[PDB]
């Protein structure tokens, strides 16, 4: 049903469904198995920040993540977005929590996307950038279990009261309008998205994760993809 | 019914209702009849560039128009418009002809909001820039008669397969995310608007005008709004 | 000899020479005397942000400062820059200490400036953002005694080992390159400046303040400039 | 001496230097013989858009040059910068003639560079945009024979007064900062670049090229760098 092109930052090691021993961050396309993975030392407790870039001329879709006095993880894979998503997607943030859990926080997210036209001085761009996200955050849709406002975060699982994450939650953020990522005319294309997220386990485990993707723009959270299945895909196939 | 606020090109005198005796440029604050105007030398058949800005500090909105080789026309207007319009508005462009008629061509239009708080490095914005319309913009709500696509341009009112512009035609075409121009921690909020038109008419009076507007998120044409109302007003009061 | 447009933060009280009895934001033209003042509730200790903006179209220089969880304070200045600072200007920031003193610490400084003119599509803009400051900041001038890298701020006053504000200090940045600000077929010039500082005093007075300004491209340091002066004037008429 | 990285628009094949027998894109590293090329179907007297792209993460300089209503060319190489450059260089364009000539007019120059940290929210930015060039121009370093203001147009070769690109003419233009490529603390380092040219030449053999080009802050024209050697480089090895 949905296409989902996504960038996890997978917290939980589920070694049956193809996760490495470690966290991770993987490109995820069309499945939760990874076409690529990176050992990624999540900070528990720590402020993080993902950057994920591509370009339709070189057509590798790169993310780095890195914490303040750490060094960074990078994962890159080379895909053609072209050959996998419709032209018109929506972009958003996606997490979960099973029966392990942690807070699913975004304290800045940011986009820009860019089509540039045989055309002189023919540019066609998207940008968006919250430092703050408001109760009534009107330019985003939000699915399941993701809220706004909270200390002007955006918590895409459930937290109670107490600061305490819950389990078995999923939750998903994504820019109201549509944005353009391909065009007959387009000589390139290109996007790039940052976020800074804050998960945080009062486990040992925490799980399941956060990933920013890319989908079609009716896309909604599969049945039964709290969990390991990051609120993106509907079975581990 | 809808909160109007628009920067109007007015090519056509309508003194009964207000107008000065030549085409103006006017800012429109809930009503068709200008709170301010100023004399603009219209080009038939060129390429014109509007830019309205405004910010919550000076609570000035200001407006440019310029042809190419020409001198430009201005005109400002203080008006606080957290006072006017909602704090989440759409924002688009409205044209009409009536009985008199002209293109109401589109070439370009970028949009910038941005709304900065009072925490460091706090700011939320939004950017988006067309320099070519495509017939599929899902990121455009269209209304009326307006059409893209036609020579990669955003037609607002009809124009038949030789190019001939329409009469009793309304257009208006929005952009379809929600513009948050308030929030409560806002220490400035600012936003800037360029377009490039081409008005074309095979008559010595050409009729009604474009407008840039600002309104309430659900806005949509208010029936009998053709010709002398810009698509934007029900009357003229 | 320099021609100085400033927006000044100024902690210490200097009655004699026009300063109202409390800190205060000003807006200085020419003089250290400012033009126009607001009272500015200084938060020793804490980041505070300034904001200037300014167009052509309006012609009002304003600024706004606030820090978290605090109200803004805000200034404006109707003025024509194009009629006081040459075509061709250098920014900066600028910071002083005399015999009260306090660290004059720049965390971060953005600058944007649009010159529009009336040719379809026709806009010249330099933006520039420093987040960080390494050592070797080859595109910032460094003047008096400002330094870059310490914690990857700019320190625009002497700063002992320790931590300590040192007196009778004096430092200026400006960015390297010259910033267009008119020119003759400019239809709207503006431009947008923000930077969070860190003014800190072990003493009840600090002083003497922060100067975000605006100069001739040679501009340097005026002898005798320390203290009250904001390492901008040669003396207070 | 210098060190240079170019994307050249080579419009004259020196087959014996190693060019292929026709106009051609090529990414020079260091030497005037092309690391990559591709075919460019040269239109003399048309306004083309030439886009350079580069990331740190990828490490692969690319570059699209297209005209309207035609299909574009593109090169790429994998390239790290940060092993040919300096951490601060120079960006620029460049242009020669020889025996044989053609006009090489800039119309329009748009740079972006960032440097992201891994300090959230740490993000150091460049950026300037010339849609137009005034005679005085003093952001940009021009060398050679290259003039700006005529017609708002950079012409980095000479031209004399009724049109005709004169032979024997090398001009190159950088802009005036200083640009940051690379710092210790960086996660991702980007540059994007886009200029639209005109080479114009009223015979059937122009030569030699326009090339967008980095270099040591310091870089001048090499002596005897006209025709093939492209202002860049000294020797053809
Ligand atoms: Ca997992
Ligand atoms: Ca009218
Ligand atoms: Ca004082
Ligand atoms: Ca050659």
């Amino acid at each position: 049903a949905d296409t989902i092109v996504a960038v996890e930052l997978d917290t939980y090691p589920n070694t049956d469904i193809g996760d490495p021993s470690y966290p991770h961050i993987g490109i995820d396309i069309k499945s939760v198995r990874s076409k690529k993975t990176a050992k990624w030392n999540m900070q528990n407790g720590k402020v993080g920040t993902a950057h994920i870039i591509y370009n339709s001329v070189d057509k590798r879709l790169s993310a780095v993540v890195s914490y303040p006095n750490a060094d960074s993880a990078t994962v890159s894979y080379d895909v053609d977005l072209d050959n996998v998503l419709p032209e018109w997607v929506r972009v958003g943030l996606s997490a979960s929590t099973g029966l392990y859990k942690e807070t699913n926080t975004i304290l800045s997210w940011s986009f820009t996307s860019k089509l540039k036209s045989n055309s002189t001085h023919e540019t066609n761009a998207l940008h968006f950038m919250f430092n703050q996200f408001s109760k009534d955050q009107k330019d985003l849709i939000l699915q399941g279990d993701a809220t706004t406002g909270t200390d002007g975060n955006l918590e895409l699982t459930r937290v109670s009261s107490n600061g305490s994450p819950q389990g078995s939650s999923v939750g998903r953020a994504l820019f109201y309008a549509p944005v353009h990522i391909w065009e007959s005319s387009a000589v390139v294309a290109s996007f790039e998205a940052t976020f800074t997220f804050l998960i945080k386990s009062p486990d040992s485990h925490p799980a399941d994760g956060i990933a920013f993707f890319i989908s079609n723009i009716d896309s909604s959270i599969p049945s039964g993809s709290t969990g390991r299945l990051l609120g993106l895909f509907p079975d581990a196939n």
